[PDB]
């Protein structure tokens, strides 16, 4: 429950049961053997892991700086990483006998993520979004429709996230018999920044194993663009331990961060509770949770993981910022580069890594986690018009 | 070269020597050592090969009839099964030292698949498209743009596809020094047909060996949708000697083969020539090339390769035709059953398939080829059906 002094479980008295039956059901399905055979079997024959190890020769050699390896994570079932963690819990929703799925989402895309497991495993699905955000998002909305979900939008409050939350929780509190909230990254009350980033590790093995396999050795730097932070945990957790392995994980610099229009909790945040758990947030004077921005929609959530706070504090992986302009250039460099065009989150551990590869050597290498596809990015980036 | 009485180089003098090079140059590096190691391993770390066989449990049981199995190559890296074809090509030119690819494209689809592999391998990238289908692909001829690729609208003629056509053989013919021409399809003067379908071919087998590992047997029928016909000659190919395994390609209906607004070539047109090659297409009473009809972009080709037109004349493969409403109606279906958003070409087979299971029993296999994902079909589906 505790990553140094930041994760825990702030949350109501009515919370506490179903959070301790979710904790002891993943205790003992967390290694079962038919879980695993169904899950990895999923995995395999639907998301279609492992996705590959690529190496991009020419953005390398463009920049003659160490080796960029692009984990492919834009190649799994559905665009993005969200995927692994959606099978995961769903699975083991359906493990507990749960028959309906809940979850809140900002951009959309963690409820399409949702959408698309429950569709696969016969679940009913609620996704709880401000209406603020259901506005903006009419293509995400329309995906999750498309599924077979239920988009229910929330006036109530800012019409935000934060409010998409509560409204999640709240319908938790009364249907958690038969109903799972999916929680979409590394954060909210324990057990779920735990088991999120265990559905995601799995990007980290094969990453390694891929690794080892092109290279003989393991990486020298790690790069992943942070939300909440599941992406990057998810590729980070794997190397925790080879101490010779550099963590970089990259916020959202928004407009900057002099600016107050970005989203980068660790770097510009205070510590808090939101959200179920202690760690950094980006609140106002008044301890309210403040605004996020970045051209990425997946990096809108106004906090981070605890694990993440924690690999900071002891200074295990360290966490930076790119801003919008740098991220947008980076998109439009691999796409032309590559040819493969990458979310606008993915696009801001690219634009890191490619100032990072610069600055060494040959034969240095570099893993960026390309944690999506940026199909979706499309209109947003049409900014460039 | 022919397929029976179908295909050739219908072409003009000048194009004899440009398709003899590739011809030779395509013979040499087929199964050349470095060639293929280069393939297979952008084919793996860029493009993810190879694609799962997925099995729709929910929906073969929502049916009660045949076991449905989806050949995943809406998973494929850029989410069309044209990217093998694209890279094999891109790579065969870097091979013949070519430094620039043309290509001609309707929905521009294809016109996506060349721009991704020419960025991958440094090579410029010239799209040929008809203003007409340039005004009505935004979304595609920005990705193109992104990818680095120009994007040429031709306004001559009827400012469609073929006009597309003819600047690109024109382009080529005075280019073809350093310059490619990346076909999309099983179609136009050989070695095209030929080509396309050998780097389509991997679907097949893929497919074979993982219908194989799952059931230990063959399938009983292979499903594809039918536009051109490559991502069904690809799946096909494999298993033409597999006498026992039935091959059926499905047309675009449109609003109903009677209506006339369709974009089925196989069971509407008629032999003819075009794009160098003798084979089927939809054709006026004057020979000219027809307008066609589909919900689906990518089955918007006015005819059919020469190879479909020869196993459809064998009685080797059966060429049926989905309309827009059932492709549409599928397209729903399999999303909110499977949680998979296939491509609308894609839904025509998938469409088939389903009724083909109903009909069929429980211990039977019926393997749809999932040329694509639905992604980029979103917005018209929105209009289309609405919500
Ligand atoms: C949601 C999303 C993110 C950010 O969330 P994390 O939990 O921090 O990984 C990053 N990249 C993509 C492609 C996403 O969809
Ligand atoms: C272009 C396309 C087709 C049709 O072309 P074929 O050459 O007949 O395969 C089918 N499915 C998808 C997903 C396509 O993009
Ligand atoms: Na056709």
């Amino acid at each position: 429950m505790w990553f140094g002094e930041f994760g825990g479980q702030y949350v109501p008295e009515t919370l506490i049961e179903p959070l301790k039956e979710l904790e002891k059901a993943y205790k003992r399905f967390k290694d079962d053997e038919e879980f695993n055979r169904q899950l990895n079997y999923y995995l395999k024959t639907w998301a279609g892991r492992p996705t590959p190890l690529y190496y991009a020769k020419r953005l390398t050699e463009k920049i003659g700086g160490a080796k960029i390896y692009l984990k492919r994570e834009d190649l799994v079932h559905g665009g993005a990483h969200k995927t692994n963690n959606a099978i995961g819990q769903a699975l083991l929703a359906k493990f507990m006998g749960k028959t309906r799925l809940i979850a809140e989402t900002g951009a959309g895309q963690h409820g399409v993520a949702t959408a698309m497991a429950g569709a696969l495993l016969g679940m009913k699905v609620d996704i709880y979004m401000g209406a603020e955000d259901v506005e903006r998002q009419k293509m995400n909305v329309f995906r999750m429709k498309l599924l077979g979900a239920n988009v229910i939008p929330v006036n109530s409050g800012s019409r935000t996230l934060k409010d998409a939350i509560n409204e999640a929780l709240r319908d938790w509190v009364a249907t958690f018999e038969y109903t799972h909230y999916l929680i979409g990254s590394v954060v909210g009350p324990h057990p779920y920044p735990t088991i999120v980033r265990d559905f995601q590790s799995v990007i980290g093995r094969e990453a390694k194993a891929q690794i080892l396999e092109a290279e003989g050795q393991l990486p020298d730097v790690i790069v992943a663009c942070v939300g909440g932070g599941s992406n990057a945990m998810g590729i980070f957790y794997p190397f925790v331990n080879d101490k010779k392995v550099k963590l970089v994980g990259v916020e959202a610099g928004g407009k900057g961060l002099e600016s107050g229009k970005h989203s980068a909790s660790l770097n510009a945040g205070q510590v808090g509770v939101f959200h179920g758990m202690l760690s950094y947030f980006l609140q106002d004077e008044e301890g309210q949770i403040k605004p996020t921005h970045s051209i990425a929609p997946g990096l809108d959530y106004p906090g981070v993981g605890p694990e993440h706070a924690y690999l900071k504090k002891i200074q295990r992986a360290e966490y930076v910022t790119v801003t919008d302009e740098e991220a947008l250039k980076a998109f439009h460099e691999l796409s032309r580069t590559e040819g493969i065009i990458p979310a606008l989150e993915s696009a801001h551990a690219v634009a890191y890594a490619m100032k990072l590869a610069k600055e060494m050597s040959r034969d240095e290498i570099i893993i960026v986690n390309l944690s999506g596809r940026g199909d979706k990015d499309l209109d947003i980036v049409l900014v460039s018009g």
